[PDB]
């Protein structure tokens, strides 16, 4: 709707710095509402998903198992690793690790996962071999996050990145239990309270990842819906804002108070 894009348009003006927005239809594909679709803006930790969604596709292969154990040392934990500091004797499985950098953010998780599939150049491959040639991911965990103005390396457009979840989660790439244990981990996040949860009616399903960086990055994609089921994607970004944290959160919040009270 247009109020939801003033709202946008607020945001920007309030926080005074660019904001990439993207409304989506699961089922067609169909852009509803977009504000900056085509400009880059840093993923942050929403590269995440597209990561296990990568590493799902090599499950579906057999080139990976979900149960397969994976051991790693104190010297591979980075910053912001709240579950992967817990199981450096035990180790922990590729199933546990992508539920770790989906649910919990976590930054060593992620970087495991990485290396699973041979690093972010063979993410973007897979990324580019199912038809997004314009998201890619360059660095790992945490230099990604750095958000220097006008840098491409790991970015993704809000247009770009709407269409990649949306293959992921519907589309005919991943097996049904792989699709299905993609949006799980999203749903399952707990790290995205103050953003598109906060506006979420009782009743609502969510399956969501959020990120922040550098320079004031923030940012979230989800799959949500009424009645317990998805329907739309919606994604946004920011960046180059000197706002608080709780700032950009409120931002985002209201953009998605104001989506779904247009729905
Ligand atoms: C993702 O952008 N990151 C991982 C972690 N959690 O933040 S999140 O919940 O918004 O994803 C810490 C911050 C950030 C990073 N510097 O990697």
């Amino acid at each position: 709707h247009p109020e939801t894009l003033v709202k946008v348009k607020d945001a920007e003006d309030q926080l005074g710095a660019r904001v990439g927005y993207i409304e989506l239809d699961l089922n067609s594909g169909k852009i509803l509402e977009s504000f900056r679709p085509e400009e880059r803006f840093p993923m942050m930790s929403t590269f995440k998903v597209l990561l296990c969604g990568a590493v799902l596709s090599r499950v579906d292969a057999g080139q990976e198992q979900l149960g397969r154990r994976i051991h790693y040392s104190q010297n591979d934990l980075v910053e912001y690793s709240p579950v992967t500091e817990k199981h450096l004797t035990d180790g922990m499985t590729v199933r546990e690790l992508c539920s770790a950098a989906i649910t919990m953010s976590d930054n060593t998780a992620a970087n495991l996962l990485l290396t699973t599939i041979g690093g972010p150049k063979e993410l973007t491959a897979f990324l580019h071999n199912m038809g997004d040639h314009v998201t890619r991911l360059d660095r790992w965990e945490p230099e990604l996050n750095e958000a220097i103005p006008n840098d491409e390396r790991d970015t993704t457009t809000p247009a770009a990145m709407a269409t990649t979840l949306r293959k992921l989660l519907t589309g005919e790439l991943l097996t049904l239990a792989s699709r299905q244990q993609l949006i799980d981990w999203m749903e399952a996040d707990k790290v995205a309270g103050p953003l598109l949860r906060s506006a979420l009616p009782a009743g609502w399903f969510i399956a969501d990842k959020s990120g922040y960086g550098e320079r004031g990055s923030r940012g979230i994609i989800a799959a949500l819906g009424p009645d317990g089921k998805p329907s739309r994607i919606v994604v946004i970004y920011t960046t180059g804002s000197q706002a608080t944290m709780d700032e950009r959160n409120r931002q985002i919040a209201e953009i998605g108070a104001s989506l779904i009270k247009h729905w």
